[PDB]
């Protein structure tokens, strides 16, 4: 039947008056309630003048309705373009240029600003506020609730989402990649209609808009839509949800709290982590407080979710999961293109019905990222082990040579993070008469623990390569980040450029 993804979400309800979103204000909106919403709002796209495969573009603040309106973008055959609340009206020019949508959504604070950007192109403007209130609310009040789910196939587009060294990308995402993905992921991360997902998380971006609300919408349970993330709301709500999907700070931020604690995560059945790796020091931190493991799963905006770690059993070091049912990874050379054997380090590269379309309006860039068998140039590299797991070990720019050999610092990192009573590792190359960079770990302990650096070169030794072998392991109470916390290496070469003298 109709592949529109809104027609595959709110087809088929057993119980359409189960559960689906409680506001932040604490507003219960059932499955039949917000199906009615989208189709008032839908009403109103169509009657200012959206045609099908006409872009809507959005920048909302989060709220109930901004969900709705991306819902109804796609109900009404439209196709659907958040954009980073953070664009001024400048930036803004911009996307509305590239995209030509016919419909902008925006703050009313913006209303009159955006409107010589959005007549350039021929785009009507619409309001939506941070409490869901605006021009597209009012006039969604009054309109009909019926609508017609326009027919839509797999390979139609439902969403454009923009990258962030060029200018930036649109990812053209069709009714498939979207639906094809978290029903996977439904049945992966074992969700059932009784789940109640705590939603923290932007939804201009892939992890917020489509994992955390496609998945718990394909399952049939609810979320409770929180407007951004607070760590004692968070703790709250805990006592009476099962599901958290979060980021690295969601996690090393709520283990600053004393209340975090076996106890308030009782409730809990599963948590989840993306966009940035966790330390393996805050798994154990995690799994030690709260008596749950943290899933990590590999995905961007291009490809959706492409692995996950397993619901059940063993985390791997420095990985995060196998590829997902349905999802083919592989490495090979970035230069030849040519598959590597299990183990060696290249460039990763996905094929699947998870993968977008193309960059939109980018024709060449979209065939260069393409290989000739179907499979995404990710631009990550990394590694799947005999295991099938993948390990994504960084871009390439921080490679080392020694010897002539290229050491790739992630991978020698994961290894020493995963040693018990370390916090954290950086490996760096400083210049070394005899290797010409010689590899160096510099360890963050926690207090008292008992490592020391023959300790960390015997724990390496088998797992890696002996050309990868530190030189030396070199302790200290912390690492130098910049603003955005990043680890410097630049700084740890600086302070450490004589050590091999």
């Amino acid at each position: 039947m109709n592949a529109n993804l809104f027609a595959r979400l709110f087809d088929k309800l057993d119980d359409p008056h189960k559960l689906a979103i409680e506001t932040a204000a604490g507003d219960k909106i059932s499955y039949a309630e917000l199906v009615a919403r989208a189709g008032r709002v839908a009403n109103v796209l169509v009657a200012r003048g959206l045609q099908v495969g006409d872009r809507v573009a959005a920048q909302t603040e989060k709220s109930v309705e901004a969900l709705v309106l991306y819902l109804a973008t796609v109900r009404a055959g439209g196709v659907y373009l958040p954009l980073n609340t953070a664009y001024t009206l400048h930036e803004l020019d911009y996307f509305i240029t590239d995209a030509e949508p016919k419909i902008v959504v925006c703050d009313p604070s913006k209303r009159d600003g955006i409107a010589a950007i959005a007549a350039k192109v021929g785009a009507t403007v619409e309001t939506l506020g941070p409490d869901g209130r605006g021009s597209l609310t009012d006039a969604a009040a009054g309109a009909s609730e019926a609508f017609a789910t326009i027919d839509r196939g797999a390979d139609d587009l439902a969403a454009i989402l923009y990258t962030s060294t060029g200018r930036s990308k649109g990812a053209m995402l069709s009714h498939d990649n979207l639906a094809s993905n978290s029903l996977t992921l439904v049945d992966y991360w074992r969700f059932t209609p009784d789940d109640v997902l705590i939603h923290a998380l932007p939804i201009y971006h892939t992890h917020g808009l489509f994992v955390a609300s496609n998945v718990t919408l394909f399952a049939r349970g609810s979320m409770i839509f929180l407007p951004k993330f607070d760590p004692d709301k968070i703790l709250d709500l805990m006592a009476r949800a099962t599901v958290l999907m979060g980021v690295p700070t969601f996690y090393t931020r709520l283990l600053q709290s004393p209340r975090l604690t076996k106890e308030t995560t009782g409730h809990m059945r599963l948590f989840i982590s993306g966009s940035a790796p966790l330390l393996a020091d805050t798994h154990r931190e995690w799994s030690a407080k709260t008596g749950h493991a943290v899933l990590e799963r590999y995905g961007m905006t291009e490809t959706n979710m492409n692995t996950s770690n397993p619901y059940d059993g063993d985390r791997v070091p420095g990985a995060v999961g196998p590829a997902l049912p349905g999802v083919s990874a592989r490495v090979t050379d970035p230069e030849t293109g040519k598959e590597l054997p299990r183990g060696d380090i290249g460039m990763i590269e996905v094929k699947g019905p998870n993968v977008f379309k193309g960059y939109w309006r980018m024709p060449e860039k979209t065939k260069s990222e393409f290989r000739d068998d179907g499979f995404f140039i990710t631009g990550d590299l990394g590694k799947i082990d005999e295991r099938g797991y993948v390990h994504i070990l960084g871009r390439g720019k921080d490679l080392v040579i020694t010897g002539g050999f290229n050491v790739y610092p992630k991978e020698i990192e994961s290894e020493i993070d995963a040693m018990p009573g370390v916090v954290e590792s950086a490996v760096i190359g400083v210049p070394h008469a005899d290797f010409g960079e010689g590899v160096t770990a510099v360890v963050v302990r926690d207090k008292g623990a008992t490592i020391d650096e023959a300790q960390v070169l015997h724990g390496l030794d088998g797992q890696l390569a002996k050309f990868k072998m530190p030189k030396k392991v070199i302790f200290v109470d912390d690492l130098p980040r910049n603003t955005m916390g990043k680890v410097q290496k630049n700084v740890l070469r600086e302070t450490y450029k004589d050590i091999y003298k």
